[PDB]
């Protein structure tokens, strides 16, 4: 019985027509341009002689308006550039006439988001990630990726939250917001950085679980019941992430019938070992799938 | 380590400028705006008593020009409506002026392609499927999902092949060719339907395989080979599809240095179990990642 979720993505389309080039110099990466602004990545300016300890401050002041190439494909004329934190805030003479209603967020750990990877300022693919506790992604980036947008979408409203910077030692990607911050404790040079340990988030768990009740699976449902405060205190010592209910995690407890301390229950005898069963086809924990995807994909409540 | 694999689907900024909204009566779904064609499902027609074994050559017959609600969220009038299958081919007096460059094919089992998923013709989500060899797909779709399109992308052409009809017992997915064929041997009414047994692809399997190496993994890789003729006979026996090898398979081959034959070995021991080893993070052969997809998310080889 197949479960009905899959890595589902936002329409990408208002966020291809943001889309542009940012060319400065030797290297060449992509591009947001809302309005009078054009947001890429600030490591674009670097050559690439000078990519493991760039000093930013000093790049910043070599150039020059008319040393930023913007190209969409419209050849973008700058008249004003600006750095905040990893990031370039550069102004140009023309408005974007397909800007939609924006807004600037930061995403949490648990929380999911979607990407759309780009290469020479031309979209070629999109995908969801859940931002992982260390505050890391597993997406599929690849040389000349940086500059891709990662965002969420609230009605018609989008919420830009990430833009991608750099790949780990281990394969994953993170990023920065649009306050300039990387997330984590990750610094935009090309070195080896200290990576933090990665989590299971409970609260994408628990989801996970209840989706089992919502298509027939429910073997693992006990009447015994796991308090939130005793399960955090337990997740603290086996690389799990405290669990902290939301009103979307009680419609779907409210829906199945389960409370959420069962679960958790579950969670922690689940984690020693599945036993040789099954949940959804899997015989290890999901947390790639938040309560939100559960009740949009599900139930169709948004 | 991430392997650097994620379900990447197409941008669907194209696609959806093609999504309309067609109502028949009581029941509205999405239909897809090319030219001066509108397709959508043959269903649309039927009355909701009557879903179960409609009469579809009947129904179209009492249906006029005028009966038909086209609508894009722009409303639509239709002046030629004809029937090709499960599939409605309405003629509207206004050609789609956002329409691309498209082709009509046909998908088969073990090729992915991206999905759009639209409710009342306004698009919600896009994802990736592969088809599976019982011609179904494990999809995420809901009540008024049906019109939306599958479909692949080769350079700026869009090869679209697939539209949502409906969903399976077991909770996957099904639908029809843009030449009225539905995959499979399914049939567009509302009655429980004999489904075909689901086989791990054995291409897709290999690829899988393959991008374990080119990440590091490759306990698995023995120099013991099978030949993909004794492959061939025993997935006959074990509920695995044929291997048939591609160019695509080739340059994986090529690039890891490992023989397929090698992997087709690796598989049939695999199969009987992974020893508490694992591939990628997973204890389950992967069937889901295309050679394609390995092709150019690791390698960037299109
Ligand atoms: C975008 O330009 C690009 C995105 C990556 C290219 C390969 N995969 C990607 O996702 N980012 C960079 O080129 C980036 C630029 C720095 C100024 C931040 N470099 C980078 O992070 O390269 C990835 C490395 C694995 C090389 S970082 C690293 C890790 C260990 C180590 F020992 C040295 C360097
Ligand atoms: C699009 O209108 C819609 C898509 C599905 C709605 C629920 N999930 C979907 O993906 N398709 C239908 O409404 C479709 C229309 C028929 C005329 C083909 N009905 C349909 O297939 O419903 C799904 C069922 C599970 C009800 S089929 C079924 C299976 C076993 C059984 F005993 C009876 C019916």
């Amino acid at each position: 019985h197949h479960s009905g979720l899959v890595k589902m993505s936002h329409p990408s389309g208002d966020v291809e027509a943001c889309m542009v080039q940012v060319t400065c110099g030797s290297m060449t990466l992509n591009g947001l341009w809302l309005d009078n602004t054009v947001w890429c990545p600030r490591h674009v300016m670097c050559p690439a002689d000078q990519l493991s300890d760039p000093n930013y401050d000093a790049l910043l002041i070599s150039m020059t308006n008319h040393s930023f190439s913007v190209q969409k494909h419209a050849n973008l004329r700058v008249v004003g550039h600006a750095m905040q934190g990893t990031l370039l805030k550069l102004t140009v003479d023309v408005a974007n006439p397909s800007t939609p209603a924006y807004t600037f967020t930061t995403v949490k750990p648990g929380a999911a988001f979607s990407v759309l990877a780009c290469y020479n300022g031309r979209p070629t693919g999109t995908f969801t990630v859940v931002m992982r506790p260390n505050y890391t992604i597993k997406g599929s980036f690849l040389c000349g990726s940086c500059g891709s947008v990662g965002y969420t979408k609230e009605g018609s409203v989008i919420n830009f939250c990430y833009m991608h910077q750099m790949e780990l030692a281990n394969g994953t990607h993170t990023g920065s917001a649009f306050d300039g911050t990387m997330y984590g404790a990750f610094m935009d040079k090309q070195v080896h950085q200290v990576q933090l340990t990665d989590k299971y988030c409970s609260v994408n768990v628990v989801a996970w679980l209840y989706a089992a009740i919502l298509n027939g699976c429910a073997w693992f449902v006990k009447p015994n019941r796991t308090s939130v405060v005793s399960f955090n205190e337990w997740a603290l010592a086996n690389q799990f992430t405290e669990f902290v209910g939301t009103q979307s995690v009680d419609m779907l407890a409210v829906k199945t019938g389960v409370a959420i301390e069962q679960l958790l229950y579950a969670i922690q005898q689940l984690y020693t070992g599945f036993q040789g069963k099954q949940i959804l086809g899997s015989t290890m924990l999901e947390d790639e799938f938040t309560p939100e995807d559960v009740n949009m994909q599900i139930m169709g409540v948004v």
